[PDB]
């Protein structure tokens, strides 16, 4: 195990986002979204089980065993805690391990403007940060999470598979799930989540309608919901989250959305334009009167042009005008903000 | 199990809303809404387990661990009853507990109008008080029950999972089936409960159309129905309602809504402008032939304006209405009034 | 079991409608709609299962034990049959008890017109006699059963759960099946009813689409058909039983509909004007070729006035011509007939 | 097994395409897409099974002879891969073997436009090889997964039943699961497919809606999908994508695949002109701007026309263009690519 | 046995169609579609038991014996192969048997025009021939079938439950799967069909939408697919084809259709006009572009029209034009062909 102690400690110790453990090749880690792989032999099937069994319950030994797959999180003391999936390909096990670090950090760490942080004052509703997968969701909602831990006497809960940052009490109770261990799903989860009192809520996933029901009740009922998506816009993340029911539902999901959505993220990590580091890429949707109205409405489309407008009085920002920040600060290239800008000339225009 | 008492004791000694139980934290109590931790060690899995266990009977005791979580009911002699949910989060034990009074607070200790308890004479129908958990839905809800078991001569059956507030016998024969228990679901409630004769019901939460059939049949059939909601308006709620229904059934909800349909509140408790204690803030909907039309033509969107006007006829009161109230009385404070108003600058003008 | 029979004996010889029986409150029985405790000890629930067992088979006591419910019916040699339903209510047995006599009372006793006797004669189709639990509506159509038993040479079988009256041989053939003893189900019971050579039907409770079904072959098929609703009125009933088929079969049950029906009834007993006793008041619809028409045009909204003037004709009755017969005959207040009519300044126009 | 080592061996040798064996008929192979009866005595039921079975596990031996049907692959040490499948036919095993080369050919070799080597530098989005059954898809996409291999630093991904083409690790981690041994399932695989990190995926046939969900879901959250269809057009294929969701979802189809798609390619194995060897016959479609709006608009059939003018700006190539430059380098004769013209008139005008 | 041996034997001998074997009855054979009693004793449930059961294995007799059903197929050398049927009727054991020559019939011997045989030369596509049972579909097929294997060098596969005429090695491999004994089902063969590397199949009965979409999709991805329907008409089968499908679909189906069905024949065996032997009437669609139009366009009714215009160009024949050729031939009687004629005018007009 002692080997494997090592790989993560380089893991953490280069910066590195994820290591790649499989057979036929030296270990391999992606740093800032590129894999180099390490200064090692290949790595057998022994190796790989060897290891990673060597941070494994018997229970969940026998559960890889018996599925061949294994989602779990676990901690290091006094270094950090990790996500891990275990596979086996080829007939042999194989792995990939995520960093979690103990220290979340701040907006400004991050890069990310104020008005999120004055949106963690919010006493209830529910605002989204997407991207996709390790995109620093995660790390960005720990981040408002801690910071009302910090703030609030507030009673927080998570619901996660498996639970990934570590929120220990600081001014909140902050109690965390893994579903499967803690308990039985995310559905008996929400089963039991009214009688918990809370205040502030992390769901995980919107992996279905039910969930998606789920939190619009919470946003609802008087608490803070926090959600995660893996969409990119929030015209494109609003469409996604109607079309998912039934057409007949879709008036009364608009006329909910309207009244309990508070926020839309939708953001990136991007190789940083120096060539060392990795910089945040994220639009901004603030729903306003006028928004919401668009939300009852069903005039989803025209929302692009709120967010091209709500700069000055809302902290708006379209991935446009995000990709200026970044490239008059030199943060980003040209060519990655023009080969995602739906109107490279748009850009070009706010740039000169 | 003594220092649960003492908890539990502090907790109705301090007028705690709630009491929440997580390892790594002491025990913290909100109060008015707001967490305090008390000056206690951190909790252990050790601790929150033999406290919480020694209320437990052997099978709760094995439902907890079997499932991990587990909502009852339980009374102290001579105290209080309480609602318990206990979960796991963490590996460890938690719990929750909400307060259940013996002495159920009259109509002008809770600061509700007369006209409440002009509906606790109305024989038949239904009357929906709402709001988000623990907005004092079922303690408003037992007081007009304790009023009509203290001057009626009739059968109340109350539904419950568990069973709340206890109604002893005054003048009515009062029946208290817990689900899982008494009774083997909601479901199985309603299949015999038009075989025991009641008069007036309690069926808990509207937890799907099921239920919502079920109400519409209880009031239609010479029954009192009470049911809860989380909806926040008369409006949101009838939305709600009629939306859960296929289409083609929505015409015949609104008629029978239309016949059935004794009254909507929706409810919510409030810190005081004070700073001590919490205040109720409520919208009140009474149908008339006007609004039952409403309800039978589609024509929802028009009933706030009947809510508007309602007040010197039938004691009607939109939320900006009870707002106007509590702020002239200075019992809420102008930003969470203002906050809440639909249209502030008309609860300005109410108010100037 | 001797209490039990004292109750059950004060119950039949003091008129009174149902008996309730729960722990913590003395024996309760209701009395022309009112409820009037027993001086008697409060029980426990050592009384009432003791005395609720004392009637009991091993098989029923299991099966409540097993259920924490029971329906049932039972006879007393000599004094007279009872429905009963056990349950379990705050982890103790209690009991409802409703009445049925030996002898079934006559038209005229109970203040039914003759034209429910000319509709006896009546060889097939279905008339049904509607109105919330314990209006009557056994009792009312066990008096119909009961005259064709003596006047006819035909085949009456009656499904119940349980059976409730019975109507021992006069000069049809009555065979009386119990669902879940004597038939597996209703389902079953007309799996097999087509095969048993029957004349006279009578179905119990109009429970789902299926029954409807079941209840439109047997009236098309040469059978006179009995069933019951708990609806209040000729076209609630209509359009409750229209809305609950899909939306592409309703014009061909408006066509059958139209073919078999040959009466709706929509009853309810009410306290008397007199403070003693209770009296039925009755909405009756007779369908005419115009009717007919109606009912397969999809214009159900016109019924009411065909009822309005169907009186000389056909013998109808709206529910406010029935207010006027009894408010003339001094048999209901002014009150319950003006809070129950559409439109009380009409019943008053015929009463002036 | 070394009779079923010799016809693999000449089946390899001889440039064959698949091996054939069945009882009463020698072996057989397809060459060039026609069978060969080899100079061999028939086979009967022994040998069929004997030879199959030298090539099974245990396990195997079980799976086939507990369902009559096996889909395998293998690989032959110093020679090559092979995907086999074993069934019954007529009470006798039979099998049917198809080569998969250690040595992927190049672009170049496989008579591939430049065009698709620069497609394999995208990150992101799925690009289509469409054909029938061994049209050289696997091959094709073997291809573009050996040259991404070479040329990144990616994590890719294959999810196989079973795993055909291998492709050990040059630049990249490649990962490959096998279905039913590594993974329980497409299904299981797309469960632990985001917890492992991948960049470029290959998720095998488009077998049912739920995959073209994940597809979608992959090449938006950042990944590089690879699928295959048995689709023979650009249009042919879109329109087979958007009809196999409800028509309520269509419309999100349209856009979302508007905004991943990256390319179509059609493709077939022809009998070259010469009577010797096969020659790739392949209708390129890239979606440009135009047809992206297309794809939104549901305006399908004028994808044509852009295919038939994205020569030069783009590489594109109807089948017809295709078939041109086949025709004019005498690579396939004029009655196969007239008798597949949607317009010979237009290919001979094209050729003239 | 001998004796079931020697019924077989005249029904060959005799040019029987059809033996029908049954208790109480002697053996009666279907010849030229009569029935003939056979001058032998009456037979009794021992005798067809015994008799029956003569041919069977232990499994087929427990399945028999299970099932009181029986469908299977057998071969006795040197004599022919059978299509048996054995039931239960009136508690005794029944049986029916189908001839199945070793010798298929040649287009010219069966009186089928030489287009058939040319379409026996197409590499792909399906082809339909249909009529009721027993109308020479099978045997048709066969023929066709056994001019592929006699001239192609390609695989030919069939799924037959059971397996009737039997296709040994000519220049194709054939292979001849059994449903429930070589494969589990037709399912399970088309999920392992495309791993067979087929270029001909034969599918059996339509029994489905699935077996539609199975046979769509082997037509179009580069595979000879036949299968039967029991059809009168071209028209008749188009629509009962498309009609199958849910409503959204029908629009791919008929681009599907139009795109790979290339032929439909819809034929039966009649009496001849001689009094002895039968003759077939058939009726010939084949698709031109003009008729794929009509396909893909819904304007079904006008395809008569083309059939009735398609003798010279494509060989087309109506139900009518066939009556025709056999009319004036004096194949058929009058009244046969104008009993079927949907224009007896017509083809008096025809034939005059
Ligand atoms: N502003 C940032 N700058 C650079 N790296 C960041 C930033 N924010 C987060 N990260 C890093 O991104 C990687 C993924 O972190 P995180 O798990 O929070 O993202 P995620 O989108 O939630 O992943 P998942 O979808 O699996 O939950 C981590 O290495 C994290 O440190
Ligand atoms: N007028 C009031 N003023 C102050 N506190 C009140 C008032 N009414 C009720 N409460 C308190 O609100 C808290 C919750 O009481 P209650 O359980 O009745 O609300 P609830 O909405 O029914 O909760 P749940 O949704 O779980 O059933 C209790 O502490 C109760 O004493
Ligand atoms: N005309 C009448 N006047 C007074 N009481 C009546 C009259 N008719 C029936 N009752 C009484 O009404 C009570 C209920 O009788 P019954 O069971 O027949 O009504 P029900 O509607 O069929 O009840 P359920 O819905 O459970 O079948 C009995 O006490 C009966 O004696
Ligand atoms: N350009 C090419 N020229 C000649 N033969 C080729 C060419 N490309 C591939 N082939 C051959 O086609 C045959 C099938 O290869 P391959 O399995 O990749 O096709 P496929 O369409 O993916 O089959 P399947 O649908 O079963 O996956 C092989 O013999 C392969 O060598
Ligand atoms: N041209 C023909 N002339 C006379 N008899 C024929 C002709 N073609 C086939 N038959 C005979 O028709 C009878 C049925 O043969 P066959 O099983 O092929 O028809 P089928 O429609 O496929 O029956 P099924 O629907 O059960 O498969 C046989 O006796 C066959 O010899």
């Amino acid at each position: 195990m002692a080997n494997m102690h090592q790989l993560l400690t380089e893991l953490v110790n280069r910066g590195g986002s994820d290591l790649h453990l499989t057979t036929n090749s030296p270990p391999q880690i992606r740093i800032d979204g590129k894999l180099l792989p390490l200064d090692m032999p290949p790595l057998n099937a022994v190796d790989t089980k060897q290891l990673c069994y060597s941070i494994l319950t018997e229970q969940q030994k026998h559960k890889f065993e018996e599925n061949n797959e294994l989602d779990l999180s676990f901690g290091i003391k006094g270094l950090s805690r990790f996500r891990g999936n275990v596979f086996v390909q080829r007939g042999a096990v194989a792995g990939v391990f995520r960093v979690i670090p103990y220290k979340i950090l701040s907006f400004e760490e991050l890069g990310l403007p104020p008005v999120v942080r004055e949106l963690a004052e919010k006493p209830r509703g529910l605002v989204l940060v997407t991207g996709p997968t390790g995109s620093g969701k995660s790390t960005t909602l720990a981040a408002i999470i801690d910071k009302i831990n910090t703030d609030r006497h507030e009673h927080i809960v998570t619901v996660e598979d498996p639970i990934e940052y570590l929120h220990p009490h600081k001014s909140c109770v902050v109690n965390q799930r893994e579903v499967g261990a803690d308990t039985k799903s995310f559905k008996n989860a929400l089963k039991y989540i009214l009688r918990q009192d809370p205040d502030v809520v992390l769901v995980g996933e919107l992996r279905d309608l039910e969930t998606i029901e789920a939190a619009l009740t919470l946003a609802e009922t008087g608490h803070l919901c926090f959600a995660t998506l893996h969409t990119n816009s929030a015209v494109q993340t609003i469409n996604r989250i109607v079309d998912v029911f039934p057409s007949y539902q879709q008036p009364q999901v608009r006329a909910q959305l309207s009244f309990v959505l508070e926020g839309v993220l939708s953001q990136t990590l991007l190789p940083k334009a120096s060539g060392t580091g990795r910089v945040l890429a994220i639009e901004v949707m603030v729903p306003n009167p006028a928004i919401r109205n668009l939300i009852r409405e069903d005039k989803i489309h025209q929302i692009y042009s709120q967010m091209q407008v709500g700069q000055e009085k809302f902290g708006m920002m379209t991935m446009n005008q995000c990709l200026y920040g970044l490239l008059q600060k030199r943060h980003i290239t040209m060519d990655v903000g023009m080969g995602r800008s739906p109107d490279p000339d748009e850009l070009k225009q706010m740039l000169t």
